[PDB]
């Protein structure tokens, strides 16, 4: 078990160059310890122990030399070695590592072994002090043997003796008259003199090719007796490969069984189908039944069977479906390769068929059946994922892979898009102009891909957004419970032309174009990650708000991301703005390459235009969902971050992470460090819309608003005081001047605002003679190192502005060794008062005084607890009204002629958005505590924290647990909204009349919660996710090809342009039939240029022509790989032909299954080789695999491709499948060469790949180490 008890909650300190540990206690640790589990020692003076044992009660454990960790050593104790274990056990009969990489092995009795031994059956040799002999020679007994690398174990190896090799065998007896080989893997073959052997050479009546090295070749294919040779892969024996190796000849399949298990009718009612093809799974109705194995009775139409029972595609199928029935019991336990006879496979079917129909009239049940049909078919590497190419790289980590679907009419026509299906239309890519570079969009996230660059589909997106906009109007004639304003979910996985379309329709329907006070009625946000979608978003007029990354990525690296090594808060400045960061002279620099802060602050007067934005230290999908599964697999509860976890799974974890949030040792493993010093900075910026996470307030698990956090209370007099006096102009300075720090330089952050109208530091008075100003402003100091430390001459300084000489202010919020304390009025607060030309200024050690209660003390001191890593002071001026209120209203004139909707200015600024929910919460466990219920009681406490909109979660019904193929998704499970089956479902009521809340409750619910947000004076924020949808009923045949996210075919994939089964036609009778389409008429009459329009990406206007009430497979562009195998649709291996039985006139089936006569098997005739399929079809324009694992080519005429005497070997294959497109070598006999060297009949020698094509222009490497080149013309220069 523990030599002692875990301790936690002190830190480390290191003095005079040694680690101590102080406890939480506050005292100093000596002696063993087990420290968040490790095990660690420190003497009497309390220094940590490195490379070095101590003693501690019966142990003599060593610590390691950079960690200190307890671990396995070596110990000359006395005169002798004896090894130790991690716990300081002496150990016995067990080898050991010591800290030089030396291994010893220790006996019973602890001495280590020396000279040679046996252990475990492997021969090894120690030196006289005991250590083992690893990666060399060593003359023991007459012997001289050769030891491994790693494991020291006795092997053949060869050295150079004189000038000649030599080969050493395991026994250390040279080798005469034999094959050895050497450790890097090479074999050669030494003659009686102890030579090796060079070229070709017959020993014992067998022929085998050595190189010019003395190497044995092995699957090499060559002319060397001026006549073809192929030598084995097994042993390199020479074959003549004259002899045919397939081990089946042309027999007839039809015997009396024939017509009974023959199909009774061609078509969809005998036959288990998707869109008339078949699948592996599929049940038939035969005939005749051999009903309990005795007499045949004609069957009746519930009598279906299992395909598999009757055909299969190949041999190796119908072998491994054989031994796999033969395993449940159902007859003679067989082992069948696809070697075994036709005959006898048959034969064997047969057997097993009489044995089903028993067990079928034993158990009065065929379920049993299916259930082992089902369980039999995803055992075969065709009918599972190990075909689909599974990968988790790029947006692949969240399901394992995509399939991008095709327009096949000969196939598939219902499934085929009218030549849509444009993918990675994002805005960098509206046009396609960068579809073959990386600026590309990944089109494909999760889920179902929607098309979205079809215009009947951009029309429904744009029906559904009417309805989100209207959803109170529609859904309760209610006319207070319509959502204001939109989220863009995925901005940059869809085509961007759904920007414009959701855009205009806001200029149409609220004159968002028209001023401010319509713009900013409508808040709406995108999620836009890509670092130039800011720049797109102004130039098409910033129709929704984009983010504003630079400044959440800077929090990331100068805050809230790492204990310790952090970049400076000089870098939020971004002083490359100016020419020369002449702060001095403030020349804006013109032409820079495209980089830096969106907007700059270090003295913004707000004379010059900039991008509008919203702006967030963390979100519901960021720093949440990784550090939330990163605790659960810390503690256990999951393996892996795609793993799936139940909700109880989920509460556990969030206890851990609470514990981790709150910790007061102001260490976090999971959570990020100084949110509220990020949100102080957040929260006074201008010219940024804020957003408040949801999950910094109240706790992210759990009930909803179950528990406020530690941070609430700075975060709410954070964002009052915003209300209070955040107006004016901004500077931003740091007591820096980049990445190093002088002397003096604490790298501490100072950020002022001004006042209504003052807009910098030397303004002294408005241009409109308005006082509010006077008690506005205020001033925040940050800092990211808690080990911060003043010099005794150093003064920091906020320049308050010479609008504000002499005044008194007082501080809000002031960190210090235990938390943050909070100001929440002038009476409680320390005052200190500016001088004449404005400035605050603060010393190492300060002494305030209360307006009237006391005198106080404070050190501008670097602090570490819960609540910060660093320092942060806040101050406002005293004297501030209750009801002072510094925010902007937006005008209602026609301000700009810019045509831009959104404009970054004071009105602007004073809103925030509040992103209220957090994806993990619980379930809610009573309707009255369903989040939408909860909101509309405390509508009230977020108009007063000045949330003038409110971000609610996607509203749509969860998808759930259902899931049809393919990896799960963790927002279907946690039923969070973003994955979902009925994109109008929000919370409707089952039609049998009972609740179907979604996780947030009902739709009245939601009505109520928006009612109650206006009533407040507050906007509701619809989630718009057009990307994907999840979970759709219905099957179709879809032709599919293996992607990546941004829709480019995977490199080395065979699945391309095959029929697949897919989940992608809706129910039909969900609310997505109701509501699908229905307002676009009424929308077209009453603003039709919405209609006319062209959209950029497709030159077309959408198109409200077609109503979309049902999902189907054209509307898509893909899927997540679904686990059902690249030949799950079955098909014919020699024609390529896939079986159909949609019409009469164009069925394709197994001969076996039409009562005909299906003849399978090799037949030699004058001209050449034939092959016929299981199905009696013969093999042309396709590659086949015998029973014995060997390939061939058929070509067009429906012969095998085989060399000529004196003629070329490699032969260019083009097929109908075109992956198989390439050069191959054909042996005499037909064989494809594959994973080896091949030679031409001129001498030169190409190398064929796992799959038998050429390898061009590449460096290959082998087993043993030996390296070649292959040319761009295919020759081996090697
Ligand atoms: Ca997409």
């Amino acid at each position: 078990s523990n030599l002692s008890d875990p301790i936690t909650g002190g830190h480390y300190e290191n003095h005079n160059g040694y680690f101590v540990y102080i406890d939480a206690s506050g005292k100093q640790v000596t002696g063993l310890q087990n420290i968040d589990g490790n095990l660690q020692y420190f003497d009497d003076n309390g220094y940590q122990v490195k490379g070095s044992f101590r003693d501690v009660n019966g142990k003599h454990i060593y610590f390691d030399s950079v960690t200190g960790k307890a671990s396995s050593n070596v110990d000359i104790v006395n005169g002798k070695a004896q090894g130790y274990d991690a716990q300081g056990n002496q150990l016995k009969k067990s080898y050991v590592a010591d800290s030089s990489g030396q291994t010893y092995y220790f006996d019973g009795n602890g001495q280590p072994l020396i000279g040679l031994q046996t252990i475990d059956g492997n021969l090894q040799y120690f030196n006289q002090q005991g250590v083992q002999i690893k990666g060399g020679f060593q003359d023991v007994n007459n012997k001289r043997i050769y030891f491994a690398p790693n494991t020291g174990n006795a092997v053949a190896n060869t050295e150079i003796i004189n000038g000649k090799l030599q080969g050493r065998d395991a026994n250390g007896n040279q080798v005469k008259n034999a094959f050895s080989k050497d450790v890097a893997g090479n074999t050669f073959y030494f003659d009686a003199n102890g030579v090796m052997l060079t070229g070709l050479q017959t020993i014992s009546g067998k022929t085998y090719y050595l190189d010019e090295q003395g190497h044995l070749r092995k699957n090499y294919a060559g002319t060397f007796n001026n006549q073809f040779m192929y030598f084995d892969a097994d042993t390199g024996a020479g074959k003549t490969a004259i002899e045919y190796q397939f081990d089946q000849g042309l027999v007839s399949q039809s015997n009396e069984n024939t017509p009974h298990n023959a199909a009774k009718s061609y078509d969809k009612s005998s036959f288990e189908n998707v869109d008339g093809y078949l699948t592996a799974d599929t049940w038939y109705r035969p005939t005749d039944i051999l009903k309990n194995g005795d007499t045949w009775t004609a069957s009746t139409e519930t009598d279906m069977r299992p395909l598999l029972m009757t055909w299969w595609p190949d041999k190796q199928t119908q072998a491994n479906y054989l031994n796999f029935m033969s395993s449940k019991g159902l007859g003679i336990t067989t082992t069948y390769t696809a070697a075994t006879s036709q005959k006898t496979l048959n034969d064997a079917a047969f057997v097993i068929q009489t044995a089903i129909e028993q067990q079928i009239s034993l158990k009065k049940s065929t379920e049993w059946l299916r259930d082992a049909i089902d369980s039999f078919v995803k055992t075969q590497a065709n009918w599972n994922k190990q075909t689909e190419d599974e990968a988790f790289d790029g947006l692949q980590w969240l399901q394992g892979g995509f399939l991008a679907y095709q327009d096949d009419s000969h196939r598939t026509p219902n499934t085929d898009s009218g030549n849509n299906r444009k993918l990675g239309r994002q805005p960098i890519n509206i046009d396609g102009s960068k579809d073959t570079t990386d600026g590309k969009g990944s089109e494909f996230l999760l889920a179902n891909d929607i098309d979205n660059s079809n215009p009947i589909v951009q029309a429904e997106q744009l029906n559904w957004l009417h309805y989100l906009m209207n959803f109170g109007s529609i859904t309760g004639n209610n006319d207070n419970a319509n959502f204001d304003g939109i989220r863009v979910d995925a901005v940059d996985n869809v085509d961007a032309d759904l920007l414009k379309i959701a855009g205009d329709y806001f200029k149409a329907l609220y004159g968002t174009d028209k001023s401010d006070a319509n713009a900013n009625k409508h808040l709406s946000i995108l999620e836009d990650w890509n670092g130039k979608d800011p720049q797109y978003v102004n130039q098409q007029g910033n129709a929704q708000l984009t983010m504003d990354y630079t400044v959440t990525s800077q929090f990331g690296n100068s805050l809230t991301h790492g204990a310790n090594n952090r970049s400076n808060m000089w870098y939020f400045l971004d002083t490359g703005y100016y020419l020369n960061g002449d702060l001095n002279k403030k020349i804006v620099d013109k032409n820079r390459p495209n980089s830096g802060t969106l907007v700059n602050r270090i003295a913004n007067s707000g004379d010059t235009k900039v991008i509008p934005n919203y702006s967030f230290v963390r979100a519901h999908d960021y720093d949440a969902q990784d550090p939330i599964r990163k605790a659960m697999i810390d503690h256990g509860i999951i393996k892996n971050m795609q793993d799936t976890f139940t909700f109880d799974q989920l509460a556990q974890g969030m206890e851990f992470y609470y514990k981790d949030q709150e910790n007061p040792s102001g260490f976090k493993k999971y959570n990020d460090y100084n949110l509220p010093s990020a949100y102080a900075m957040l929260l006074t910026n201008k010219d940024t819309v804020p957003r408040v996470y949801y999950g910094d307030m109240y706790l992210e698990g759990g009930q909803y608003m179950e528990k406020g956090t530690i941070y609430n209370p700075v975060i709410s007099a954070l964002l009052k005081a915003r209300i209070k006096y955040v107006s004016g102009g901004q500077t931003m300075a740091t007591d820096s001047s980049g990445k190093d720090l002088k002397d003096g330089e604490t790298d501490l952050l100072t950020s002022v605002r001004f006042g209504k109208g003052i807009m910098t530091s030397d303004q002294t008075t408005t241009q409109d003679n308005s006082q509010d100003y006077k008690n506005q402003g205020i001033g925040v100091i940050v800092g990211n190192n808690p080990d911060l430390k003043l010099n005794n001459d150093k003064t920091i300084t906020l320049h308050m502005g010479k609008a504000h000489k002499n005044q008194l202010y007082r501080a809000l919020v002031l960190s210090n060794d235990s938390g943050i304390d909070v100001y929440d009025s002038d009476d409680k607060a320390p005052t200190l008062r500016t001088n004449d030309n404005g400035d605050l200024i603060f010393h190492k050690t300060n002494t305030f005084v209360k307006q009237d209660g006391t005198i106080i003390n404070y050190e501008m001191k670097g602090s570490l607890n819960a609540l910060i890593s660093g320092y942060l002071g806040v101050w406002v001026p005293v004297g501030a009204s209750d009801s002072q209120d510094a925010r902007t209203v937006a005008t209602e004139s026609s301000s700009s002629n810019d045509g831009s909707v959104f404009h970054s200015n004071a009105a602007l600024d004073s809103n925030v958005i509040y992103e209220g929910f957090s994806n993990f919460q619980a379930m809610p466990t009573s309707p009255e505590q369903s989040t939408n219920v909860v909101i509309a009681t405390k509508a009230n406490l977020f108009k007063e924290l000045g949330i003038t909109s409110f971000e609610l979660a996607p509203q749509y019904r969860s998808s759930g647990d259902t899931n049809y193929g393919g990896m799960s998704f963790l927002d279907s499970f946690l039923n969070n909204g973003y994955a979902f089956t009925d994109r109008y479902d929000l919370g409707f009521n089952k039609a049998d009349g009972n609740p179907n809340p979604t996780k947030y409750g009902t739709d009245q619910d939601l009505r109520n919660a928006i009612e109650a947000l206006h009533k407040n004076g507050m906007q509701a924020i619809a989630d718009w996710v057009p990307d994907q949808i999840y979970a759709l009923p219905g099957k179709e045949v879809v032709t599919a090809t293996r992607v990546d996210e941004r829709g480019n075919q995977l490199k080395d994939t065979d699945f391309v342009n095959l029929l697949y089964v897919a989940n992608t036609k809706s129910s039909g009778v969900d609310y997505q039939a109701k509501y699908g389409g229905e307002f676009l008429d009424k929308l077209r009459e009453e603003y039709p240029s919405l209609f006319k329009q062209n959209q950029v990406s497709t030159g077309q206007p959408i198109d409200a022509s077609t109503k979309i009430k049902q999902w189907s497979a054209k509307y898509m562009n893909g899927t997540n790989i679904l686990h059902r195998g690249a030949y799950y649709v079955l098909k014919d291996w020699a024609t390529n032909q896939y079986f159909n039985i949609a019409k009469t006139n164009e069925v394709f089936l197994p001969l076996q299954l039409q009562n005909k006569d299906a003849q399978t098997g090799f037949i030699s005739d004058a001209s050449g080789v034939k092959y016929y399929s299981i199905s009696g079809y013969q093999a042309k324009d396709t590659f086949i695999e015998d029973g014995n694992g060997n390939w061939y080519y058929f070509d067009k005429d429906g012969y095998m491709v085989r060399s000529q005497q004196g003629e070329n070997p490699i032969r260019t294959v083009e097929t109908s499948v075109n992956t198989r497109n390439g050069n191959y070598y054909f042996m005499p006999n037909g064989v494809e060469l594959r994973k080896g060297f091949g030679t031409d009949n001129s001498g030169n020698v190409y190398y064929f790949d796992d799959q038998g094509k050429m390898v061009r222009d590449k460096y290959i490497n082998d087993d043993a180490n030996n390296f070649y080149h292959l040319n761009v013309d295919g020759t081996m220069s090697r």
